[PDB]
């Protein structure tokens, strides 16, 4: 039984998210959690969005609970994918991840195709990343659509908490003020099609594993 | 060595406080803090404040993160106080608990003192609680100007999260709408005086026990 | 010390203090040019350093019957809000308060003993470990000023932390002194430079 | 090392120069952008680096009758200003210097040849240990220019450092070619990007 | 060491020197004051110190061509003569001299360079062990001056030593620009005071 597939019409799964693990050391607190992030759609052509690795941006609740806290420290950050069209929608997904703030977004697969996470797959695939949302025990994720930062090699050793606005502000003086405000950020693309208007296809999930650390009310932190 | 006292002229006391504690079972998530709740300051006169012993209004911290759950549950819950004037001032402190949020406050030390945490000293005393703030290992709190819940004789299991706001709206409607959302009310009084004119005394400090629980994003919970 | 790198501790007066009828909350950063007026006239002759550690510790001054309190607390990212009240205060990273009167148990730390009772020494000391950047270039008051007024996050390089304090307390509406707050560091000098030409 | 990490020494040409009558200061950031147009245009193709290694050597082409000296030292505050005259320039970290003619006995920095003499070399290598940032990320001159000029202390976010070269000397209140400036430089490359989508 | 006690060590700029046709005698204190402007600035801050080491090198600036020598020699008694002629300078405690042009293999006594060529250095390191004081205050030249001039043997106390510079050479009548003189030390301070007290 080898070089032998079976196309099916459809990758089937079920997502049954876990409570947020929280756990305090004396200073540092941890915080292990995973929130759905975006959801995807594909067209006749390409698109390219993009987003913040920053906690405001990663989750909904991240946000609420980070901010209680002045800096925080990645240790673990990972955009996985899942399909919810059929083995028979057109169109691929592609992300990666860039650095300077201050960087062009690419606008070709072929250019996104250099940056540091670089993963692709068709619109339909991504069911083998199911453990990494649910985390279960993977079983083999050869073939899943994740990415996850490359935690070691982000400049600053440690980022304030930041608002969005108070960041987009920053940003506006001079775009690479973010240069600290944010470690990274990921880049998405749908090209690949069939209609010219938007046909969803999956949605993603981050899962982070952050250190929380010098505790301040949320009313002052920006 | 009895029946001897020695009649400093001021009690010295030196706060440090201790990291936040946080620390999740499955869906349980549980935190123990101390924050401080409010400055206090003798008049001539009888003065009685008051306080809700809700998360919002407990702590500057704690509302910012208990807000990112549903509902709560006190475990523990006291209000101790550390003096700031001399041995020489004038004027004592009394706090007790009410319940009904219908009922209108004392005006009477005398009506003051049958309330379920009666405590009263004078305004210069109060080092003994230290323990209870920083959290020592307690010597003889015989004299100390504490007061905590008697959690176990609270209505509901369980409370929500309420925003000063909303609560407001809500008790504006019927005052005893109130006797869900908050299980007690702190009640405090500064009689004794010399000045007609307030004279700052001591402070008082929140340490808590709360279980938090059922996950929610801050922005939606009211 | 190396033949590049110099390493200087001291003691010093970082600042003075007074209460009053009301609350009334300072901040300092801290940042060689700002911790006292010696580390500013040494530290100005290197371009770069680096914490090795910092500490401010408060000495009574006052009459035991002075009435009120101290509180310091740290802040770490310039865009951050100074708190109003005492409440936010009681909650930063390193909180401290004591009566006006109290604190000499700390003198050791200006002295260098081995306070046997950190117990009651009014002091609040950095930490280091969390700090943002490797290294700290040598701002002037003037330069970090004028920066941080185009968007404070620059702020976030020019330095580690803010120190908070505030001095509630009182009895006249007239400031009494009553302490003065001393910085104990053990700085990193570190690349050369003509006092002259640096902000 | 090569993973996902790529690192790649070289050696060129960093610049030229000629003296006059007077001083002339000028600087240089030490970024791989601005430091060669080989190691320019092999950089643009990664996001984000470190100097493992960065060093300047300045060979002369004068006979040995020209009239002048050439003298350099790093700086690391883009916000500081460069020196003015040679005293101060004297302190600043690699000070280093010689009359425009000496200096040969440095190809070996170039040339990469194991020389027991630095005897004398008008050599400066960066302390590629105190910079502030981890890292770097890969700006284009025309984008610091830009960022800098909006407040002249973000640069120190982009750049870990700038030499300062001085070109006192004169003969003449002409320009006259005297030799040139070699950067030698171990890098390590990091995060790939389309070259043409760096800035 | 660091402690109450700062070691330091930096390297730069004593002097600049030029030659003619006559010979010409200098003398330098050898204080942190007059030494250089940046220790100088530093030193300040502390009342007494002792020199652990110091040292002057020559660095040409000129071309191949220039006519002259440096010469130096280190005195001790505030009290005797300089001397007057190339001889009485000869056996002086460093006695080293060559051509205004050479010298070049000295950067590295600058440079912080560990060069095996000494082969030639217009060097001169003090003889740091047989000063007569244990250590020496902190004197500001001016105050110095006006003691000195009350009995030259009152500096004997204030400083350990003076170098001795001569310039013979001699093209022309007129002043020729030929290079400058580095100190390198490495200075041990100690007792802090307010820089501004120092006298
Ligand atoms: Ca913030
Ligand atoms: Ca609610
Ligand atoms: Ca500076
Ligand atoms: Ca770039
Ligand atoms: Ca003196």
């Amino acid at each position: 039984q080898a070089g032998v597939s079976m196309a099916p019409i459809a990758q089937g799964t079920m997502v049954k998210l876990r409570p947020p693990m929280l756990r305090s050391s004396m200073d540092v607190t941890i915080l292990s959690h995973c929130e759905l992030s975006t959801e995807l759609a594909v067209t006749v052509t390409i698109v390219v969005t993009s987003e913040l690795v920053m906690p405001f941006t990663v989750g909904t609740w991240l946000r609420g609970v980070a901010q209680n806290w002045s800096k925080y420290a990645w240790v673990a950050i990972r955009y996985t994918y899942l399909p919810s069209c059929p083995t028979t929608t057109s169109g691929a997904i592609h992300m990666g991840f860039q650095y300077d703030m201050a960087d062009t977004l690419p606008v070709s697969v072929n250019q996104l195709s250099n940056l540091k996470g670089y993963v692709t797959g068709p619109v339909w695939e991504g069911q083998s990343g199911l453990c990494f949302v649910n985390n279960t025990k993977c079983p083999d994720t050869s073939r899943a659509i994740t990415i996850a930062l490359d935690t070691n090699e982000v400049s600053e050793k440690r980022y304030p908490f930041k608002t969005a606005t108070d960041y987009a502000t920053a940003v506006g003086v001079n775009a690479n003020i973010g240069n600290i405000l944010v470690p990274a950020r990921l880049v998405t693309a749908m090209e690949g099609g069939s209609s010219k208007t938007a046909v969803n296809t999956g949605r993603l999930y981050a899962s982070y594993t952050i250190r929380l650390i010098e505790p301040i009310a949320a009313a002052l932190n920006l």
